[PDB]
């Protein structure tokens, strides 16, 4: 009787199913959450008189219908068009070469080009109908507003590392962007993968290749699967023979089956409309004093700085520099960002060994952390590489039968070294990784592991006749703070010929290691690594109540009242009586 | 008149049958339970106006329809795609190489590749319709909330080993994950199994193999079973002759029969939609102070640590390291995880014998446990391998005719040894296993059993002329705490050439044994071993009432009131009057 | 019961969907916002009796239908007709050569001509129906009026750099123009791309080329896709062979499919009408004392000067001077504006290095900005090029447990130099750009970066044997204030042979740099750079209340009352009593 169903009973019209305002993940092109609030109170319609739209939504009739007769050749996977999220992946940002490179449509296309030495062609029937946009005066959703107040409460009780944790659960549920405009329509695409040596002789007749690819697309749709085709004349005999893959997907409308008139596909697009393009803005753009009137001024500029840090950390991880030229050696298959590390010679290095010590600062009673946090050399110059503090909580139970239990914490800082007539290297495996020497979390035969950063193992053998089959050279560790001195004989990268691999993200700082195997390189493409990148804190910090919030340079002060009402602006006679009881 | 039927009478629409929120087992890809609460109060619909959805559910119209013309070749069973649970099996976890490897679809595919030396190809018509997701603000179900309170009660009456038992009945009923997003659709798949020597000569024309496999798939669907096919031209004469198996399964829609137009299959998908992909989060992620407001803070971080231990124990069991290379010898067929134990030489070892002693600490009266818990040598260096305590309860009946009965417990710790001119080895069989030397729970001819770990038998014969037909060599016992010293002449694995096998899980710790038979290896694939991995306790621990719960480091205290009301936060004037009567 | 639905129930007529009054972006031909208010109170109709129009709207029946039998040849992309926004892109302005050159239809056409050496021909069926215009007496919208009052409030509290920021969020949401008249209709266009050497021999028979192009267009529409064509006689055998691309788009009406009678397309245009031409006026034209009666006179002439500056800044950026002649060398592909920089010789220049110093004026406590704002020479005459001040805010927390937090600001002015036996040049990459030497944000091998303008890196190597593969020459920096002295051996442009590229827009002033690579030139076309071009201010300026507003030269004064009522005109007896308490 309220909301949609009140409008839907009076009008008896469908609701437009393609709406802006939701969140958007831009590494993996998926949408998530609902940032903006959508209400159906005035019973608005599209001025066709055909759909029902919310109140803060205006549509623009496009009624456009493209129809292409030539496929387009896109040879490299580095410059990637998306066909559904092209306007939002190509924004001007620092990470424009990482957007969209963890999606379903991209990971298939990179696989089919590398494993077959192939080039791809697509041809398309696109058919845009509306453009749906949001008004500039707009209200946040009920569930998204409550999660911004919780980050503000943790920042005003001096609880960092809990506000940081709640900011990374905001990226996980709402993405990195907000879509401000979509495009309702229905596409129909065919992608083929031709052998790359079929293009190189037909450099003059490249226009004859793509003319037959768009010719075969309209035989596939118009003719039923039995061969009544009109394309097999001259070069639709090697086009069929140099191709390595073919698929046809429809995105809106009715489902596609071979042999359906393009007349009949285009008459089922009504009431089956999806978003075939979209654009938007980053997520921290919508955190400003205009959208949040209840909080003070400089407090929402501190929440918006926390969310901006969590988004940029999510792009800093899931970024793999390496070599990208396919015909060159040292080709890294997991790398999504070029480095210039191609055509670079190598030089062998000898590492003496790794060792690890612990400190055991506070928790001397009832918990002994400083036995597994220590690792000594099985057999140069060591480097420190990390200063990491490990905290653990335990439980007493004082009984008196009534009892009580108290929870302490136990700190133990550890230090992990490596030496710059030497131990061999057999790979690494962690609690989120495997060793690709064995395709399993095990060192090979003869090798023995030893812990280095409290979560991963270091496959090492001291021999020179039996473990020489799995021995791969080593290039050096570095971190987010200290680069290795092996490059520039500093910078944070591998030397030439080597490739880096992530290992052991530890509280907003990952360390890396350089190898030269060729076996760590290949395999399947890695998935995206989702936030939170930190385990939850133990609530060890005490809450410090803040009552008055001020800034010095325009003489504005916000006084929180009793009862936790709200934040009102401080009149200059009440803050005069509130600072004496404070100071 | 309430719930679904109120909405269903007014709207007269079907309910969408593919919903998130339920649990999910990730070793065996099955779903179980219902973790989240789903209510039908606002009578929401999908904005098509076609289905009825719950209140805390938003759908995303995809309306996509893939159609592939080439089969895909996947040669090894180690890297396994699932076609229905691919997004959730490939999560970043420690056990990513164990997910999905106890399901129906996997165990068939591993069988057909090993027993035939075959490779598999699949081709597919996929047709995704909606994407159904859950809101981030969400309530737990009524039945799942009551089972989390019962684990908290056992932890606050100092009843460990009963809270551990109730946590493993939570994994049995609700799985290891919670699905947060599903994909409603309908697939149509054909899998074939070609001989592996048919690929190796057609390395150049591998693109001609897969083009005919996708050609035969559309003759099978479009043509009725009588041969009107258009594929038998050149190489659809050995493709039919090198294949070893073929099946066609449909997953949604109407049932498949040979000869049905793809037009007609795609018009029955409405109202017959199933989940063709899903993704989710682990089960202990949803146990936090946000979801459970009634319990104290550090108490639900102790329940969530108990459930995380029970899930990781369920992946630690059902994990079989071994050799995986098929053409290599020492191939273990039951192994689902590689080890590097391939291409390893063997060395014979002589074991003197096993013997077992008991202690009989407490139950000296009316129960004699220390006669069957003892086993002496029928005929080096012994090792202890286990310190296990065995508890049994009995019953007095004091009569006075009125009577009364009291229940005691009887403890008897046992120790089980083995010796590091020697007894022969004929296999083992237990109360959950058989001896594969006989395919039965019996020692072979000449062999006599003797107990070792109070539940299994040790087939042993002292002869050298008659029991030499069933004698297999022996590689050594180890446990979850002590590895054997026979490897690295320590580590917890077999030496080279040998294979390990589970035996006698005893209270969260299994022991293993290394053999070299080739007969223990083969057979059928083992099923998953389901929790609980411990028999129920005898309630021997006394309940210790806890009233006040505090943590030291933010000065918060929770005071339980009388009557077992609930846990309220302790004001600093009531805990002042509650600690004096306590301490 | 009000608005549209009251008129729509009584009349039972559709609403005309093509209306003026909305905003319009003129670089990218898209429409956005709604500047004018549209009300449906009198229930007016089009005097056909066919549509429903708003009250302040008059339509003109055209009922015209063009039909062309010859394609038109447009060879160069510099003079670009738009076919949907031709009347509004060709206005008399300073930036008439930049209008429409960031749209979807233009960027495709520039790509297909450069990459193929092609010329384009279009043929069209146009069919104009109405002309819809706005009355001269007209009211602003509710949402656009509220955003003009907010710019006026920031200008009367002496808050510049916040009123400048709110003016650039007005261009982002409402564009650069307002459409005052549209044209409802439905076009049907075919564009082809012929090889440019096919025109040059048929200079006499250019009329035979375009006669067959309009002949093939009516075989495509009238005949179904099977070849029943009547065009293949003499020169529809090389016209089919010299063409490189072909598409057919419809803009209004029903969707196009090959084989539909032109009879049948022209009977579906009713109720499917879109804007096929439009014209309008700039956005600051509609900010005058007539439209805003509440504000004073000289105050709305100050708001309208602020918005005019933000629009002209948006055209000053997104303007790329360079070479445009395609067959000439030094061809810049990203350039949209000619320069005369073609056919110009080059001269090598040696730059010693770049260095950077900081000042740290105010924020000496708790924040050290003057360590990363400094960069020293790794190894002439330096020039200053910029004087930029960097402000950052921090947070104290004075505790007393009650606490309070104060927000300061920290200023640190920096200076960035470059020298007019020399460092090599390897490219630049920034926080909104990449290095095109690597197609990634990385310096090549041997090169090391060093910061220059607090956001970008300068790829530099001091060697002469290894980094000679990626070394490109350098032409000099300049800015919006200082041109380089290398041209005219001043002007703000490159010397001959070089090309400029944008880098580091910093608060309404960009700096540029001249290179000569040929690799920085190519690639994909850049998207439009959208406002705001400045990060939000930190509210450091104090609000200065203004009460009376006067101008000297007609003796008019506006007195703001109490309560923030409004601005009334000052009677000469109240301002007499208001200036004494003021002065
Ligand atoms: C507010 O939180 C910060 C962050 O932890 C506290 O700063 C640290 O406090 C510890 C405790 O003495 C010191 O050992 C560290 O050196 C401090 N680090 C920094 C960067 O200041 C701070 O003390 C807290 N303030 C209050 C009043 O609790
Ligand atoms: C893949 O493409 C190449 C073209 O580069 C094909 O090679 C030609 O095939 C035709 C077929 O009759 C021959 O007449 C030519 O002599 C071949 N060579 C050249 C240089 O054109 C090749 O056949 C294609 N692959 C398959 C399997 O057909
Ligand atoms: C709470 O339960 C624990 C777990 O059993 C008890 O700890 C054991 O108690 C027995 C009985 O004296 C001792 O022999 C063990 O050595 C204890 N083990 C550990 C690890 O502490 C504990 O005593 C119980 N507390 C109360 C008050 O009943
Ligand atoms: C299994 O595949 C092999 C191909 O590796 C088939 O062997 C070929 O069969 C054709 C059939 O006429 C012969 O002409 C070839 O000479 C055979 N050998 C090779 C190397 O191509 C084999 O026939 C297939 N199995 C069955 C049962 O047909
Ligand atoms: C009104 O705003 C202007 C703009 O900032 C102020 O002018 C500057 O004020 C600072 C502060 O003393 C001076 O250092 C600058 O030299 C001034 N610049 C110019 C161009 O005047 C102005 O002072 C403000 N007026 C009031 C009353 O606050
Ligand atoms: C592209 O256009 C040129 C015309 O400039 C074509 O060249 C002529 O092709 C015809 C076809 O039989 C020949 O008779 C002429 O001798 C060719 N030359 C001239 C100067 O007219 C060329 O063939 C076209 N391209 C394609 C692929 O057909």
């Amino acid at each position: 009787e309220v909301g949609v169903q009140k409008c839907k009973n009076a009008l008896k019209l469908p609701v437009l199913e393609v709406l802006p305002g939701g969140g958007w993940d831009n590494l993996r092109n998926v949408d998530m959450g609902r940032v903006m609030e959508l209400t159906y109170s005035n019973c608005r319609t599209t001025e066709d008189g055909q759909y029902i739209i919310p109140d803060e939504i205006f549509t623009i009739p496009q009624k456009q219908s493209n129809l292409e007769m030539n496929s387009e050749i896109l040879e490299s996977w580095a410059n990637y068009q998306s066909s559904t999220s092209y306007s939002i992946n190509t924004e001007l940002s620092l990470f424009s070469k990482v957007n969209g490179k963890f999606s379903t449509e991209f990971q298939r296309m990179k696989t089919l080009q590398v494993k077959d030495q192939a080039i791809t062609t697509r041809v398309q029937v696109r058919n845009l109908v509306y453009t749906v946009k949001i008004n500039p005066t707009l209200e946040l959703s009920s569930g998204f507003r409550k999660e911004l107040l919780d980050i503000s409460d943790r920042l005003e009780n001096n609880q960092t590392r809990m506000a940081t944790y709640l900011a990374e659960l905001l990226v996980l549920n709402y993405g990195t962007h907000v879509t401000t405009s979509v495009d309702a329509g229905a596409a129909l695409i065919q992608e083929d993968h031709l052998r790359a040596s079929f293009l190189q002789d037909s450099q003059s007749s490249r226009s004859a290749v793509t003319a037959s690819a768009g010719l075969a697309f309209q035989n596939t749709v118009n003719f039923k699967f039995e061969e009544n085709y009109t394309s097999q004349n001259v070069l639709t005999k090697s086009y069929l023979s140099n191709r390595t893959n073919s698929r046809v997907q429809s995105i809106g409308g009715v489902p596609f089956y071979p042999g359906i008139t393009l007349q009949a596909w285009q008459q089922g697009i009504t009431n089956h409309l999806v978003a075939i393009d979209r654009s938007g803005l980053p997520l921290h753009f919508f955190i400003n004093p205009n959208m949040l009137p209840d909080l003070p001024g400089p407090l929402v500029k501190k929440v918006s700085k926390t969310v901006e840090t969590a988004v940029k950390r999510y792009y800093t991880f899931n970024t793999y520099p390496g070599c990208t030229d396919l015909n060159s050696p040292n080709f890294n298959f997991q790398a999504n960002t070029d480095d210039g590390s191609c055509e670079g010679k190598m030089t062998n290095f000898s590492f003496g060994g790794v060792y690890q010590e612990c400190t055991q600062l506070s928790g001397n009673r009832d918990v002994l952390l400083c036995q597994k946090l220590e690792q000594k050399n099985p057999l140069y110059s060591p480097v420190h590489l990390l200063s990491q503090i490990h905290e653990e909580g335990y439980n007493h139970l004082e009984c008196h039968t009534v009892c009580e239990d108290v929870f302490q914490v136990a700190k133990a800082e550890f230090r992990a070294f490596w030496c710059v007539s030497g131990l061999l290297f057999g790979g690494l495996f962690s609690s989120k990784s495997i060793n690709p020497m064995t395709n399993a979390q095990s060192c090979p035969a003869g090798y023995f592991p030893l812990r280095l950063f409290e979560n991963l193992k270091v496959c090492v053998s001291q021999d020179y006749e039996l473990g020489s089959r799995f021995a791969v050279p080593f290039g050096g560790f570095f971190s987010c703070t200290v680069g290795n001195p092996l490059v520039d004989p500093s910078l944070k990268k591998c030397p030439g010929g080597f490739s880096q691999h992530p290992a052991l993200i530890s509280d907003g700082c990952q360390v890396s290691y350089c190898v030269k195997s060729g076996l760590f390189t290949g395999g399947s493409l890695p998935p995206a690594r989702l936030p939170p990148f930190t385990r939850p804190p133990l609530m060890s910090q005490a809450a410090t109540n803040t009552v008055i919030v001020t800034n010095s340079e325009n003489a504005r002060s916000w006084i929180k009242d009793s009862q936790t009402h709200q934040w009102r602006l401080g009149e200059p006679i009440e803050l005069r009586r509130a600072m004496n009881v404070i100071h």
